[PDB]
């Protein structure tokens, strides 16, 4: 896998990656329990401070890492990265790294730009930092709070699009959309794995430990 190149699709056959942005927050524990009860893994792109704060979810963050879900970076506090200087972009990343390594010991090598906002200057910062940049190809539009519409968009797009974007900070996403997504995955007999696994990259490459 290349660094600093937007990645849109899974490549490993039979695979699906349910991914979740903007957490952790008060519903994430619920979401993780749902995935584990069904034998599935999730990929969670977290912020340092947004809805919740990393330091308030240490046990959850530890189990996410130890149980082989995938933690990715969603920057420290969710700005439009194209509206920042290259130095502040880098600090949006390393600030997140430094807080995760202090609480659970690891920091990620995968990220998703907030609002999918990035240009050639954002990507070179990501390439210098060694990050895989994960977009998506199935947008559930779950932030509109239209659950019938979201569940239907998932069902219509799941055959060809396997990097599924949701936001686990919204109660409706966790209590309504996610059960519908898990059930449809079970019907289609797909393997709900992490984004790295769905790209052919195993656990040893999702994190770094030694500080920069
Ligand atoms: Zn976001």
């Amino acid at each position: 896998l290349p660094n600093g190149v937007a990645i849109f699709k899974c490549t490993v056959p039979n695979t699906i990656a349910l991914t979740f942005d903007d957490g952790p927050h008060i519903w994430t524990e619920n979401a993780v329990n749902q995935l584990e009860a069904a034998g599935m893994k999730g990929t969670f792109f977290l912020n340092g401070k947004n809805f919740g704060e990393l330091k308030n979810y240490v046990p959850l963050l530890k189990r996410m890492r130890a149980n082989r879900h995938q933690i990715g970076s969603h920057t420290w506090d969710h700005p439009y990265l194209t509206q920042l200087s290259d130095a502040a972009v880098r600090k949006q990343m390393t600030d997140f790294e430094n807080e995760l390594r202090r609480l659970i010991g690891y920091y990620p090598t995968y990220m998703r730009p907030p609002y999918f906002d990035y240009n050639a200057k954002t990507l070179a910062v990501m390439k210098e930092l060694g990050y895989r940049v994960i977009h998506a190809d199935l947008d559930t539009n779950d932030w509109k709070f239209d659950m019938p519409a979201s569940i239907a968009a998932f069902k219509a797009g799941v055959a060809n699009n396997r990097i599924v974007l949701a936001h686990d900070v919204h109660e409706t996403t966790v209590k309504t959309l996610l059960p519908a997504m898990i059930k449809e995955v079970q019907r289609l007999k797909l393997k709900a794995v992490t984004v790295g696994e769905c790209l052919g990259e195993p656990y040893a490459y999702w994190y770094r430990v030694t500080p920069r």
